[PDB]
C-alpha cells in the first residue's frame, strides 16, 4: 500500500533536502513580497522500491511513476502563489538505485511574503527568507534536514535585479509548533537587499538644495526694487511645489512618513520664510517714509542667519539617518 | 455508498470548525474587497471509517482518500475568487481515529467583498468580515458550529499592511434564509481597519493652509505698487490650482464628494476673493485721482476680516469631522 | 442512455429557470462590459430518475452524479468570460424527488458586454442586460421559461458600486434565430445605471467658470499700467491650460467628443479673446500719442459685452443637455 | 479505429467551414493585436457514423461523444492566445444524419497579431485579418474550403469599439508552404479600421495654433516697454512646453516619429524665434542711445514675415499628409 | 515498457532538433525578459514503433498516441513561464515511418530572461538568447544536436516590434554541468536588439539645448532693467524643471544613473549659473552708486565664456558615448 509511509507505525523517516537557486524574478514594495525560481531535491530510502540488478548504478524514470509510489509532501510556508513547470512535459525527475534509495527533483516558481520597513527610505536595508516545511507529517513521523549542512545551497552566477543589490545567502533551521496539530521541522534560506543611493540623491536631494540656495539671492537685491523682489519669491515657491509634486507622483504609495519627506518639507518652509522676510522690510520702509513726511538691518542679518540654520539642519539630519 | 452523509435519512450531523489566519494579502478601495490566506479545519464522526486497532491514536493519510470518502462542502459567502494551494502537492491533510472520528484540513486564499464608505476620508474607519456556510445541506441535515466557542480563531504574529492598521478580531454566528432552498447556519470572522492620519495631514492640509496664509501678505504692500500687487495674486491662484490637481491625480477614483475635497475648494475660494479685493482698491483710487483732477479703508479692514473668517471655518469644519 | 434527452424523438422538454443576484463586481467604460455574480437554478422532470420511497420528500445528492445523468446546457449570450466556483468543492447542488422531478443549482461569475454611449458625459444614463440561452437544442426540443413569471428574480440587499447608482431590475423573454442552426428561446435580465452629478460639477465646471470670471477683472485696471495688464492675461491662459490638461489625464480614454469638452474649450476661447482686447487698446492709445505729438471706448464696451455673451452661452448649452 | 481519418490511405477528405462573428473585444496599439469572439462550424461525411433510421432528419448529441470519434484539427495561425467557453458546460454541439453526414460547432475567443504602422498618426488606416489552417494534415489528406463561397461569413448587428470605426468584412483563401512539413490550405477573414479625426484635431492641433498666434501679439507692443515685452515671450514658451508634455504623457508609447510630433515641434521653434527677435530690437535701440549720447524696422517686417511663413508651413504639411 | 528509453541500459540515443520562429511578442525592460512563439521539431528512431507496410511513406497520427509511447523531455532553460496551444485541439503532430523513424512537433510560447544594461541609454545595444536542454537524461543517455547544423533555424518574414530593431539570428551549442546531477548538452538561439535614436534625440536632447540657449539672451539686455532681467532667469529655471520632471515620469523605472540623466542635469547647472551672474552685476553696480554718492565687465566676459564651456562639454560627452 503506497498510501502509507516507509516504516508506518514505527519510527520516523529521515528525508534530506538540497536546493539550487535559478533567479529572483521580481519584487513588490507595495505588496511586500518577492518571486523566486529554483530546483528542489529530496533523498530517502524505501526498500519496497528495491530491484534485483548487479549494476550498482541508478536508473532514471519518467514522472509517470510519481503518481503510483509514495513521495514526500513539502510546501512553502508564507507563500502567496506557486507552481511547477510543465513544458514540454512535467519538469520532474526520479532516479532509483537497486537498494531502494531514491532521488526526486522538481523545478518551481514561488512568490513569498517579506515584511519591509521603509521609514529610512531611501537609506533602508531589507532582509527576506524562504521557508520550507512538511504539511501532513510531524517530527514523530518525518525528520527533515539539509543534506550537506552549509553546502546544500547553490546559487546561479547571473542573478541580478534592475533596482536592488543582493548579498549574503545562507541557510538555517528551526522547530515550529501549531496548537491544533503538533510540532514540525522547518528549513530557511536567507538573504539581504540594498539600493543605489547616488541615484536617489541626484534625483531628490539635489534640486531642493539648489532651490533653497536660490531663495537667498533675494537678500542682496535693492529693497527699492519692489517689482523685482516680489515676483522672485512667489515664483520660487511655485518651482518648489512642482518639484515636490513630481516626487510624490512616482513613489511606491506606502502611506506613512519617510526620511526623504522630512527633507523636502523643511526646504519648503525655508523658502516660505524668505517670502515673509521682504514683506517685513517693505512695510517698515514704507511707514518710515510716512513718518518723515543703505541696507536694512533685517537684510544684513538674514544674509548670515538663513544659511547657518540650514547648515545646522543638515548636520542634525545626517547625524540621525547617517 | 459514500454518496450519502452519515445518518442519511435521520437526524442532522454535527460538524465543528476551527480556523487560523496566516496573512491579509491586499486591499482594493476601488473594488471594495480584501484578500486573506488561512488554514481551515473540520471535525466529525463517521463509523463507516472505523478500524480495528488497539493503539487509541490517530493515523495520518494522504489526500488521495478524500476523493473516495464523504466530506463536508463548506464555501465562502460573498467571495469573488478563491483557490486551494497545490505545490508541491495538494495542501490537504486527513487524520482518522479507530473510532471513526475524523480531522480534515486545508490551506486556502480568498478574496471577499466589503462595502466601504469614504465620505469621511481620510478620517474614516472600516469594518469587514469573512463568512462561511454549507452549500448543499440545510440545518435539518448538517449542524455547523465553532469547535471551541471564542477560542476557535488563532491569528499569526507577523500580520501587517503597508497602508492600514488592523485591530479587533472576533467571531460570531447567524441563521440565514434562502427563499427557494431553506435555512442554513453561518459563521463569521470580523475585524476593523484604520489609517495613519499624520501622513495625510502633512501631504494635503498643510500646503493649502500655507498658501492661504501667503495670500494675506498682499494687504500690507503699498497700493501704489500695481506691478507688484497684481502678479502676486494670480501666481498664487496658479500655485493652488497645481496643488489641487496633484492631489486629484493620486486619489483612489471613487466618484463622490469627501471630507478633504471641501477643505481644498474652500481654500481656493479664499485665494480668489483676495484677488477681487485689490481690484476694488485700485479702481476706487483711480476714480478719486480723476475726481480731484495713507492706507485704504478696505485694506485695513481686510487685514482683520480675512484671518478671522478662516479661523471660524476651521472651528466648524473640525467640529463636524472631529 | 443518458446521452439522450427525456422524450428523445418526441415533443419538447419544458425547463424552468430561477435566478438570484449576489453582486455586481466591476464595470469597464473603456471596454464596455460589467461583471456579475449569481445563483442559477433549473427545474425539470425525468422519470428515468424515479425511485421507490414513501417519504414524498426530496433527497440531496453531491455533485458527483451530475457527470453521470443528463442535464441542461444553458450558456450566457454576449459574454467575454465566466466560471463556476470550486472551493472547497464544486458549488453544485442536486435534489431529486421520488417522482423523478429534479432541481439543479450553480454559483457563477460572468463578464458581459454592454454597448455604452458617452456623448452626454457626465450627464449620461446607461442600460445593460444579461442574456441566457440553450446552446445545442432548439425550441423543437427544449422549451425555456421563467419558473414564476415576474417573481423569478431576486436581488441581494447589500449591492452597490463606488462609482454608479443602480436601479430598475426586471426580466423579459424573446425568440431568436440563427441562419445555419434554427430558432431558440432567450431570457433577459435588465437594469439601469446613473452617476453622481455634483462631484463632476465641482471638479470640472466650477474652476473653469471662476477662471473666465478672473479674466474680466482686466477691463477695470488702468490702461496706462502696461506691466500690470500684460502679465495678467498670459498667466490666466497658463492656468486654464493646466486645468484642461489635468482633466484630460484622468478621463476614461474614449476617443470622441463629449458634452464637457465643449464647455472647457469655449471657456478657453473666452480667455484668449480677453488677451487680444488689450492689445487693441494699447496700440490705439500709442498711435494717438504719436498723432498728437479717461476710459477707452473698447474697455467700457467690453465690461458689458463679455459677461452677456457668456450668459447666453450657458443658457443655450444647458438647454441642449438639460 | 477512430484514430484514423475517413478514407485513410486513399484520397483527401473535403471539409467545409462556416463562421459567424459575435464581437471584437479589444485592441492593443502597443502590442499590435486584437481580440475577437466567434462561432465556428465544420461539415463532413463519415460513413462509420451512419445509423438505421427512417426519419431523414438530424439528431443532436452532447459533447461527450467528441472525445470518442474522429474530428478535424483546425487552428488559428498567428494567434497569441485562445480558448473555448465552458460554462455552464462545454460550448460544443454535434449533429449527425442517418447518412453519416456531420455538423460540428464551437464558441471561441482568439487574440491575433496585426502589424500596424503609426507614421501617419492620427491620420492612419489599418487592416487586419484572422487566419485558419489545419495543423496535422496536408492538402494531400484534407481539403479545406468555405462552405458557401462569399456567403460563409455572417457578422453581428451590434459590433462597435469605443476608439475605432470598423468596415469592409470579406473572406479569401491561399495555399501555404512549410519547408519541413509540406503544403496546406488557408482561409482568411479581412477588415479595415479608422479613427475619429476631429477629436484629435481639437485636442492637439488647435491649442498649439492658438499659442503661435499669441506669440505674434508682441510685435504690436511698444518697444519702450521692456518689463512688458520680456515676460510675455518666456511665459509663452512655458505654456507651449506644458502642452507638449501633456500630449507626450498619454500617447501609446511607440518609439518612432509620427505626423503630429512634427507639427508640435515646428510650433515650438516659431515661439522660440519670437523671443530672439525682441532681443535683437532691444540691443540695437540701446546701442543707438549710446551712440547719440517710431516703429523699429525689424518689428514692422516681422508683422508680415512670421504669419506668411506659418501659412506656407501649413500648406506643405497638409499637402504631404492630406 | 514505454516507461524506458530506446536502448535502455546501453549507449545513448541521438535526438535531432529543428526550429522555426513565428513572432517575438513583447519585451519588458523593467523585468528584463522577452516573449517568443515558435514551432519545435524532434527526430529519432524507435524500432518498437515499426509496422509492416510496403508504402515506404510516413503516416500521420493524432496526439492521443503521445501519452502512450515514449517521447523526449526537452525544457526551456532560464524561462519564467511557457505553455502549449490547445485550440481547437492540442497543437501536436506525430508522424511515423514503417522503419520506426519518428517526427514530433509542437507549437509553444515562452517568456525568457535576458539581463540588460541601460547605462548607455538611449545609445545601448542588447543581446538575448533562448536555451534548450533535456531535463532528466544526461549526455550518457541522450545526445542532443541541431539536425542540419546552421540550417536548422528558420525565421518568419513579418517579425517586428513597435519599439526595437531586430537583427543577427544564429545558433550554437555548449556542454553544461550540475553539481548534484551531471553533464548535459545545450542548444542556443541568439539575436541582437537596437533602438531608434532620432526619436530620443528630438524628445529629450533638443528642448534642453534650446533652453540653455535661451538663458544666454540675458547677457545682452541692459543691466539697468532690473524688473526685466530678474523674472527671465527664474522663469527659465521653472521651464527646465518642468522638462526634466516630464522626462522622469515616463522612463522605465530602473534605479541607476544613465547617459541621458547626465546631460539633463548639466544643462540645469548652466541655467542656474546664469541666475547667479546677474546678482553679481546688480550688487556691484549698486555699491558703486553708493560709493560715488556702459556694459559691465562680467557681462561682456560672460557673452564669450558661457557658450565656449557648453561647446567643450558637448565635445567631451559625445567623445565618451560616441
Ligand atoms: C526619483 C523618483 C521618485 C522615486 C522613484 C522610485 C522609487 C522606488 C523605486 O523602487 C524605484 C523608483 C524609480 C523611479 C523613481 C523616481 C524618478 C523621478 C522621481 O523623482
Ligand atoms: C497624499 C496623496 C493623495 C492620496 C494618496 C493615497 C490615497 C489613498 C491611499 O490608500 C494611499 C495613498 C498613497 C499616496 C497618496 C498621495 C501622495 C501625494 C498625494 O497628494
Ligand atoms: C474629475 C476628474 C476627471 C474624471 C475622472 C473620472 C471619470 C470617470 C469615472 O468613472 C471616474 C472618474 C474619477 C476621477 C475623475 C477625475 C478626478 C479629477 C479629474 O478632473
Ligand atoms: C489627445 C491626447 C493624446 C492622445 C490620446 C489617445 C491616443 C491614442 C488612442 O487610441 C486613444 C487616446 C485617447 C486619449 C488621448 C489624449 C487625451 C489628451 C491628450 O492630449
Ligand atoms: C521620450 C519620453 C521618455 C522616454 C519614453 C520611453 C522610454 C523607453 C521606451 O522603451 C519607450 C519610451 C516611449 C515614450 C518615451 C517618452 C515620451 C516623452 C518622454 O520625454
Ligand atoms: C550548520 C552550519 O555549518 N552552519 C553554518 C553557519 O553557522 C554559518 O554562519 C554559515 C556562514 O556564516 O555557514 C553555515
Ligand atoms: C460565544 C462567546 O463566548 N462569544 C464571545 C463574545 O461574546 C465576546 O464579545 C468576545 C470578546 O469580546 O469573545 C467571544
Ligand atoms: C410576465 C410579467 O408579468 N411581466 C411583468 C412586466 O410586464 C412588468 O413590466 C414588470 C414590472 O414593471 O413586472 C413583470
Ligand atoms: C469567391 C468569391 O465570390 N469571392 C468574392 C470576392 O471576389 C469579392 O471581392 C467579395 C466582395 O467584394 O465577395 C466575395
Ligand atoms: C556549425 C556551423 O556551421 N555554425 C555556423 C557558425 O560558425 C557561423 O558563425 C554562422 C554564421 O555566421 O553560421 C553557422
Ligand atoms: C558497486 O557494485 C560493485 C559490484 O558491481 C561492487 O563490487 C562495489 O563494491 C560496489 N560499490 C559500492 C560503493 O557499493
Ligand atoms: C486509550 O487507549 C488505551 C488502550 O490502549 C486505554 O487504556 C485508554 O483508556 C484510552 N484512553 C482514552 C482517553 O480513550
Ligand atoms: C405526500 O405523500 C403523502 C404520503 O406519505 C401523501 O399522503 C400526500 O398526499 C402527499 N402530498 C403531495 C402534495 O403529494
Ligand atoms: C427524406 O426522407 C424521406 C423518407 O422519410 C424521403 O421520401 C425523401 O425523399 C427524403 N428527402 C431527401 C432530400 O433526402
Ligand atoms: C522506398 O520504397 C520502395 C518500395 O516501395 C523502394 O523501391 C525504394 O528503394 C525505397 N526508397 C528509399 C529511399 O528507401
Ligand atoms: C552623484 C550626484 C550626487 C549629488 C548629491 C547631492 C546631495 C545634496
Ligand atoms: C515625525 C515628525 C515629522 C515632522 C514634519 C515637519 C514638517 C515641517
Ligand atoms: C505679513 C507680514 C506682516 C509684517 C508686519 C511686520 C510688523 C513689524
Ligand atoms: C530671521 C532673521 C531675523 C532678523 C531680525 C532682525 C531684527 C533687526
Ligand atoms: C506632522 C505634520 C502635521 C501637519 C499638520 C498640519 C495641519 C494643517
Ligand atoms: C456637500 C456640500 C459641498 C459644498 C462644496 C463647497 C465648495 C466651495
Ligand atoms: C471686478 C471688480 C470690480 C470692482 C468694482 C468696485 C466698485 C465699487
Ligand atoms: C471682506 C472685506 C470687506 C471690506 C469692506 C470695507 C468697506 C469700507
Ligand atoms: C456642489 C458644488 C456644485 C458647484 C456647481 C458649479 C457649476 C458651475
Ligand atoms: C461638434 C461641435 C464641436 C465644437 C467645438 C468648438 C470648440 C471651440
Ligand atoms: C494682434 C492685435 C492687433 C490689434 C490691431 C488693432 C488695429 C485697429
Ligand atoms: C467685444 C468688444 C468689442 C468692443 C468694440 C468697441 C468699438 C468701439
Ligand atoms: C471640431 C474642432 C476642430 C478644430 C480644428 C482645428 C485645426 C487647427
Ligand atoms: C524626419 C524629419 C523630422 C524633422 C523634425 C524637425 C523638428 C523641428
Ligand atoms: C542673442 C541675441 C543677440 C542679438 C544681437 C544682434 C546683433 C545685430
Ligand atoms: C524674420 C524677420 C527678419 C526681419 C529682418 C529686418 C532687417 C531690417
Ligand atoms: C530629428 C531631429 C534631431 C534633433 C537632434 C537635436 C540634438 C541636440
Ligand atoms: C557618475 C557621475 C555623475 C555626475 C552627475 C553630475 C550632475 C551635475
Ligand atoms: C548671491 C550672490 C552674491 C554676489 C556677491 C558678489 C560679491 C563680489
Ligand atoms: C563665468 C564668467 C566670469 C566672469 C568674471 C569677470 C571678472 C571681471
Ligand atoms: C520671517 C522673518 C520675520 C522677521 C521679522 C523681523
Ligand atoms: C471681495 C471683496 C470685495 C470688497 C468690495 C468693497
Ligand atoms: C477681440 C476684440 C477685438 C476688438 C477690436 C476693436
Ligand atoms: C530671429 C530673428 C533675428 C533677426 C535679426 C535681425
Ligand atoms: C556665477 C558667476 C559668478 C561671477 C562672479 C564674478
Ligand atoms: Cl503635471
Amino acid at each position: 500500500d503506497f498510501s502509507m509511509r516507509p516504516g508506518f507505525g514505527g519510527p520516523a523517516i529521515p528525508v534530506g533536502v538540497d536546493v539550487q537557486v535559478e533567479s529572483l524574478d521580481s519584487i513588490s514594495e507595495v505588496d511586500m513580497d518577492f518571486t523566486m525560481t529554483l530546483y528542489l531535491r529530496h533523498y530517502w530510502k524505501d526498500e519496497r522500491l528495491s530491484f534485483p540488478s548487479t549494476n550498482n548504478l541508478s536508473m532514471t524514470f519518467d514522472g509517470r511513476l510519481v503518481k503510483k509510489i509514495w513521495v514526500p509532501d513539502m510546501f512553502f510556508v508564507h507563500s502567496k502563489r506557486s507552481f511547477i513547470h510543465d513544458t514540454t512535459t512535467d519538469n520532474v525527475m526520479l532516479r532509483v538505485q537497486p537498494d531502494g534509495k531514491v532521488l526526486y527533483s522538481l523545478r518551481v516558481t514561488v512568490t513569498a511574503m517579506c515584511n519591509m520597513d521603509f521609514s529610512r527610505f531611501p537609506l533602508d536595508t531589507q532582509t527576506c527568507s524562504l521557508e520550507i516545511e512538511s504539511y501532513a507529517y510531524t517530527e514523530d513521523d518525518l525528520m527533515l534536514y539539509w543534506k550537506k549542512g552549509n553546502d546544500s545551497l547553490k546559487t546561479d552566477e547571473r542573478i541580478s535585479l534592475s533596482q536592488f543589490l543582493i548579498q549574503e545567502f545562507h541557510t538555517t533551521t528551526k522547530l515550529a509548533f501549531y496548537s491544533s496539530t503538533g510540532w514540525y521541522n522547518r528549513l530557511y534560506i536567507n538573504f539581504t537587499l540594498r539600493r543605489h543611493i547616488f541615484f536617489f540623491l541626484l534625483q531628490t536631494y539635489f534640486p531642493a538644495t539648489l532651490m533653497v540656495m536660490l531663495s537667498w539671492v533675494s537678500f542682496w537685491i535693492d529693497r527699492r526694487a519692489v517689482p523685482a523682489r516680489v515676483p522672485l519669491g512667489i515664483t520660487t515657491v511655485l518651482t518648489m511645489s512642482t518639484i515636490i509634486t513630481g516626487v510624490n507622483a512616482s513613489m511606491p504609495r506606502v502611506s506613512y512618513i519617510k526620511a526623504v519627506d522630512i527633507y523636502l518639507w523643511v526646504s519648503f518652509v525655508f523658502v516660505f520664510l524668505s517670502v515673509l522676510e521682504y514683506a517685513a522690510v517693505n512695510y517698515l520702509t514704507t511707514v518710515q517714509e510716512r513718518k518723515e513726511q543703505d541696507t536694512h538691518a533685517i537684510d544684513k542679518y538674514s544674509r548670515i542667519i538663513f544659511p547657518a540654520a540650514y547648515i545646522l539642519f543638515n548636520l542634525i539630519y545626517w547625524s540621525i539617518f547617517s
